[PDB]
């Protein structure tokens, strides 16, 4: 039994009406020989890669064929609130919604996923996610690996867990509200440990951590390096060689890796220091995909310089915003308890050395920002348009992982959890790590967001987002 080949999302561009059609629906998938109900865009699971060009507009027709409400958000894409597809961007079951995307940012790998109010974790777990490939005139000139599905390949990495009958086992409950939804099964573009045949020379991997709650850390099985060429919001100024690459939920990195004849190697993910995430089989390096070299030459390049990264401006005078994240200590303790009871000491491996009391104690609004669980009816503030602000995000008070994502922007990290960002994280980012400490980012919003269609700012640990760790804000 050979490994299955890596599934490759179709690369989708506009029709003569300048339209892209996306259908959201339920179908079936097979995992380890057992059928499961799954959801996808234009298919049963996951989704296509929407190709966009800077300075060109496209219209997307979104047909919701689910029997429940959903929304469609373009994570990493800088668009006005009205088409951002946050929780206010409801698409009724059996209905259609169209959005016009006016792309105005550099080449990047972004993605799209649902943002249904309090149910985002389930709708992603069930299968919904797709990709966005933005191109511009600058990137084409670099002559990067660019044959889609051959030497330029998307790698969407996600865990799931399943019940004995084969269905996806998703429950938003006290334990998962506390530590997140995670599983024992790793998927790569929906497949379990596929192989990808790649030509000899450079292979470009567009990595996405599409897990609800699990952080990842990519490496190769034989320790060849990864050359990071881009982050959430696009190219770095020059490649950054790494031996390992931590990737938070919702983050993307693009890397080049060498392919040499006769020497297959795996892309792997290394055990992380996050509660619950080092339970078997994740207590050891876990393969993601096998790269199978093909004795045909790859023509892409790894250029010395990629792009121009502007200077950080002066900070004095800029609006400082305070975002204090918090969790309910009682509900945090209870969830952590159930975790430890279920899996034992292994649920903290790698870490550093029952009655109804009513609505007030409901875990569904246990997580908050600035003492408020997400309130769709009330944006927490009005941010400035076209002006840099400094947003200060604190996780002091608990030790959970909060990958913080701000909609409507690509920002620069000034401090990541109390340290200046690593070089490959110093460019354009839409996510910043917050874990027991404080982060600060420099952000600018180029588009309007009104009260009725606010931008979200939230943890991308989906179960925390769904139970309150999110705020709305307006721009302009
Ligand atoms: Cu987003
Ligand atoms: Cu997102
Ligand atoms: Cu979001
Ligand atoms: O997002
Ligand atoms: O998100």
């Amino acid at each position: 039994a050979e490994r299955p080949t890596l599934p490759i999302p179709d690369l989708l561009t506009t029709d003569a009406r300048n339209r892209i059609q996306l259908t959201i629906g339920a179908g079936q998938s097979t995992f380890g020989g057992k059928t499961a109900t799954t959801w996808g865009y234009n298919g049963n699971l996951l989704g296509p890669a929407v190709k966009l060009q800077r300075g060109k507009a496209v219209t997307v027709d979104i047909y919701n064929q689910l029997t429940e409400e959903t929304t469609l958000h373009w994570h990493g894409l800088e668009v006005p609130g009205e088409v951002d597809g946050g929780p206010q961007g409801i698409i009724p079951p059996g209905g259609k919604r169209s959005v016009t995307l006016n792309v105005d940012q550099p080449a990047a790998t972004c993605w799209f996923h649902p943002h249904q109010h309090g149910k985002t974790g389930r709708q992603v777990a069930m299968g919904l996610a797709g990709l966005v490939v933005i191109e511009d005139d600058e990137i084409l000139k670099l002559m990067l690996p660019k044959q889609w599905g051959i030497d330029d390949v998307p790698v969407i990495v996600q865990d799931k867990k399943f019940s004995a009958d084969g269905q996806i086992d998703y429950q938003l409950d006290v334990m998962t509200a506390a530590v997140g939804w995670f599983g024992d099964t790793l998927l790569t573009n929906g497949a379990i440990y596929p192989q990808h045949a790649a030509p000899r020379g450079w292979l470009r991997l567009r990595l996405l951590n599409g897990c609800n709650a699990r952080s990842l850390n990519f490496a190769t099985s034989d320790n060849r390096p990864l050359y990071v060429i881009a982050s959430d919001g696009g190219l770095l100024p020059e490649p950054v060689k790494v031996s390992e690459l931590p990737v938070l939920m919702g983050e993307r990195f693009e890397v080049l890796v060498e392919v040499n004849d006769n020497k297959p190697f795996d892309l792997v993910t290394l055990p992380v220091s996050q509660m619950g995430m080092a339970i078997a089989p994740f207590d050891k390096p876990h393969p993601v995909m096998r790269i199978q070299p093909i004795a045909i030459s790859a023509s892409g390049a790894l250029p010395d310089t990629l792009s121009s990264l502007p200077a950080l401006p002066s900070l004095e005078g800029l609006t400082v915003r305070k975002l204090q994240l918090s969790m309910d200590p009682m509900l945090d303790m209870m969830g952590m308890q159930m975790l430890m009871e279920k899996y034992g000491d292994q649920a903290m491996a790698g870490m550093d050395h029952h009655m109804n009391h009513g609505g007030k104690f409901d875990f569904h609004h246990a997580n908050k920002i600035n003492g408020q669980a997400f309130d769709m009816n009330k944006p927490m503030f009005a941010a400035a348009k076209g002006q840099y602000e400094r947003w200060v995000i604190s996780g002091v008070g608990d030790m959970m992982l909060h990958p913080f994502h701000i909609h409507g922007t690509q920002f620069r990290i000034l401090s990541e959890n109390g340290k200046p960002p690593a070089a490959h994280r110093a460019g354009w980012k839409d996510t910043v790590k917050v874990e027991g400490n404080v982060s600060e980012v420099l952000v600018k919003f180029n588009h309007d967001a009104p009260k009725e269609h606010a931008y979200m700012a939230h943890s991308h640990l989906l179960e925390h987002q769904d139970t309150g760790m999110m705020l709305g804000f307006t721009v302009g």
